[PDB]
């Protein structure tokens, strides 16, 4: 099954903490990278003076159930990443969510797939969509039309 991972990182300094994070998505078991979209930037959120996001998407075969993904994903944000002391609800530093698993609903205490704000955010759709352009969600609709009439606006390259 090809599964789509989204990558966020806010550190100040990103590059190798994503770069980590594809090695380790890459090592996991009954799996394998298919492609890996480009690196994007986003804004923080809230306050300007923070870092910047680095997004990017991951398509990855796997044979592995959603839920054995899902403890793969968490161990590495573990192992990865941390959260903020000050906010340690907040988001971690890595953050690794999977947004869709073939055509499969899944809604669970665990996990929900596909990702449940996935079609409102431009920075899960756009790397998305260079990787699977003629991507179709399970409920029927096409990445490229929830791009086009929803009239995103495209994301700078990091
Ligand atoms: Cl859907």
């Amino acid at each position: 099954t090809v599964a789509y991972i989204a990558i966020g990182s806010n550190l100040a300094s990103p590059l190798e903490q994503v770069n980590a994070a594809l090695k380790a998505l890459g090592d996991i078991p009954e799996s394998h990278i298919l492609t890996v979209s480009s690196f994007y930037r986003t804004p923080p959120l809230g306050p300007q003076d923070q870092p910047d996001y680095l997004n990017a998407a991951v398509a990855l075969e796997t044979s592995l159930a959603p839920e054995e993904l899902l403890n793969h994903t968490q161990r590495i944000e573990l192992q990865q990443g941390r959260v903020r002391k000050a906010e340690r609800w907040g988001p971690r530093t890595l953050a690794l969510d999977i947004m869709l698993f073939g055509n499969e609903v899944i809604n669970t205490e665990r996990l929900t797939v596909p990702h449940y704000d996935m079609k409102n955010r431009g920075f899960m759709l756009w790397p998305l969509f260079e990787i699977a352009p003629e991507l179709v969600f399970p409920d029927g609709e096409m990445l490229r039309q929830i791009l086009h009439t929803r009239a995103f606006d495209k994301l700078n390259k990091w």
